[PDB]
């Protein structure tokens, strides 16, 4: 098998079409010339299609690529597409999204998006066309699985979700904050904070929102969840003091993630400047029982690591109601 390149279509009805070798890069495949057979696949990426069914054995979506018709049309048809509920291409658009992710975690931070539990590097594993109109992705301890959408939403396969999915594990290789209570709001918050820094990586600018561009227009959500404002989607919460016992992790994520809207508009941060934060608090501080003021701390310590600002972070943390000082016994 050799390295090949993949031209072909992305994007859905809502967000429109577009093209891989014209307005983004071409794919990262490979090729095995003898069969003129292609996979999408790459050292760092595998795309498994799960052809609707709710098990795989996790080979590479493979497809015929001539070379009488170096760069070769992706689908089973080579012909760009591998359409399914209003999107063009989930398969080409998950191949992309994991290339993106993972040179974003590389690029910024010098680390591996994910690694085995023996620290060697763990390649991506993006699990496309899951199940029969299943509105949802998930991690599962070792790749990421999203499924085609149904009436409410397209095919859940975009920089945003396939970032939070593939932050899941970074989480769980990481601080390991544990997925209920406060830890677990947390846990969801980086995992929406990692869907802003894919967009921001890729195009230099972030919606602040989760799902808007899988939702479909008549379903009557915007998109799945508001970081500038949680409480817009009637049930997440904006600061630590509204927090209860009852209240899932995709809602007690409104802390952290009006949290991490407010630290990166503060005067002088930006997006990156926040996430270096977060990601360094979830390498180094972050516990597995974290409460929200805990969390807090190694924020604070994170960014003394770095140099940053800690007034600035302060009065972001006072903002959603964390207490601080308790940081300082
Ligand atoms: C970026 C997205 C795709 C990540 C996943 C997610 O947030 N999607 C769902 C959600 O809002 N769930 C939710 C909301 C409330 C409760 Cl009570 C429970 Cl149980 C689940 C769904 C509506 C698409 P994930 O965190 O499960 O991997
Ligand atoms: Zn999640």
């Amino acid at each position: 098998k050799v390295q090949a390149k993949g031209m072909g279509f992305g994007g859905n009805r809502k967000i429109g079409e577009y093209q891989f070798g014209k307005d983004l890069p071409l794919l990262e495949i490979t090729r095995d010339s003898s069969v003129e057979m292609c996979f999408m696949e790459n050292t760092d990426v595998k795309v498994v299609d799960m052809g609707h069914k709710y098990y795989s054995n996790n080979k590479p979506m493979q497809f015929t690529c001539k070379e009488t018709p170096k760069t070769y049309y992706t689908g089973y048809s080579a012909d760009g597409y591998d359409r399914d509920n209003g999107a063009a291409s989930p398969t080409n658009d998950a191949l992309y999204a994991g290339y993106v992710i993972k040179h974003m975690y590389h690029d910024w931070y010098g680390v591996e998006a994910l690694t085995k539990s023996d620290g060697s590097p763990m390649q991506l594993v993006m699990r496309v066309h899951y199940g029969q109109g299943y509105e949802n992705a998930y991690w599962d301890g070792k790749q990421m699985t999203f499924g085609d959408g149904d009436t409410m939403m397209y095919p859940l396969v975009s920089l945003g979700v396939g970032g939070h999915e593939v932050s899941h594990g970074f989480t769980e290789q990481h601080s390991g904050l544990e997925y209920f209570g406060q830890s677990g709001g947390m846990n969801e918050s980086f995992s929406d904070m990692a869907a802003q820094a894919a967009e921001y990586y890729s195009v230099g600018k972030n919606s602040w929102q989760i799902g808007p561009e899988i939702m479909k227009e008549d379903s009557g959500y915007d998109a799945l969840r508001y970081m500038d404002k949680p409480s817009r989607d009637g049930m997440s919460i904006d600061v630590a003091d509204d927090y209860y016992g009852g209240l899932d992790v995709h809602y007690s994520s409104g802390v952290y993630n009006h949290l991490f809207y407010i630290l990166a508009n503060q005067p002088n941060w930006n997006l990156r400047m926040a996430f270096d934060v977060m990601v360094k608090a979830n390498m180094d501080y972050w516990t597995p029982y974290s409460t929200f003021d805990e969390g807090g701390c190694g924020m604070l310590s994170a960014a003394k690591d770095l140099g940053y600002n800690l007034d600035d972070i302060k009065k972001s943390l006072s903002e959603v109601t964390i207490n601080y000082q308790s940081c300082y016994v």
